[PDB]
């Protein structure tokens, strides 16, 4: 599996560096390289159980096409495969998206490790920190889309209740809501891309001055990844912000729906819908 062993090998190197840390001294940099090292773990599971949750995601927008076609609603079943083609364009950007976060983490680990074999300790432990930060940005944009894939869920579920109730109008407003909701997903996806490629040309500046000798080009190259990536992470909890405030305007549009006033869950999802556009 070169999805399981290039992790292992990310994990490998860590550990390697917090044993040669304890035995050499340095516990600022061994206890850097160990909670890295568990990040990366905690990445790895999260990011696993996230793939489940978007497989699940186009299996429901999928089924509920099959089935709207099978009770006559049309209209309904081209919307849910129209969102199901959004769906499966927003998981293949997130795929390439992940692929090169991952190059992200192994050029700045190799740098580390480089810098950790060569004596330059100062430039390892600046290496192995931003290596963490970068794993935290990762697991918070993980968090981040498992709080955009449970919104999806919500209103699928909604969307099939409705459907089968009868109720077409309330199905295709909460599918739309749904659609929306990708399309903003997209719409991250596509400026994180730009980010992060943005990021790998700085990374790599770092590597090859390092391997050349330009030990003050690498540190400020490494640095300057550093704060993209924090600056990044400060733009992204703006980003959280909103969402919480969109999945309480759902809770609103669930409990409108389950007792039966439906006029108030279309007005509900009406209003999620508008903040979901203004998102990205």
């Amino acid at each position: 599996a070169p999805e399981e062993e290039r992790i292992k090998y990310v994990i490998t190197v860590v550990e390697q560096i917090a044993k040669d840390a304890h035995r050499n001294g340095q516990e600022e940099l061994a206890k850097l390289a160990e909670r890295t090292a568990e990040e990366a773990k905690k990445a790895t599971e999260r990011g696993e159980e996230e793939t489940l949750r978007i497989v699940y995601v186009i299996v429901v927008v999928l089924q509920i096409a099959l089935e709207a076609h099978r009770n006559g609603q049309e209209e309904l079943a081209k919307l849910a495969l129209r969102t199901a083609e959004e769906a499966i364009k927003a998981t293949e950007r997130g795929e390439e998206e992940t692929l090169r976060i991952v190059y992200v983490i192994v050029v700045v680990l190799q740098i580390a490790l480089e810098a950790h074999r060569n004596g330059q300790e100062e430039l390892a432990k600046l290496a192995l920190r931003t290596a963490e930060e970068a794993i935290k940005a990762t697991e918070r944009g993980e968090e981040e889309t498992l709080r955009i894939v449970y919104v999806i869920v919500v209103v699928l579920q909604i969307a099939l209740e409705a459907h089968r109730n009868g109720q077409e109008e309330l199905a295709k407003l909460a599918l739309r809501t749904a659609e929306e909701a990708i399309k903003a997903t997209e719409r991250g996806e596509e400026e994180t891309l730009r980010i992060v490629y943005v990021i790998v040309v700085v990374l790599q500046i770092a590597l090859e001055a390092h391997r050349n000798g330009q030990e003050e080009l690498a540190k400020l190259a490494l640095r300057t990844a550093e704060e993209a990536i924090k600056a990044t992470e400060r733009g992204e909890e703006e980003t959280e912000r909103i969402v919480y405030d969109i999945v309480v305007v759902l809770q609103e549009a669930l409990e409108a729906h389950r007792n039966g006033e439906e006029e108030r869950a279309k007005k509900a999802l009406d209003e999620a819908r508008r903040r979901i556009e203004a998102t990205e």
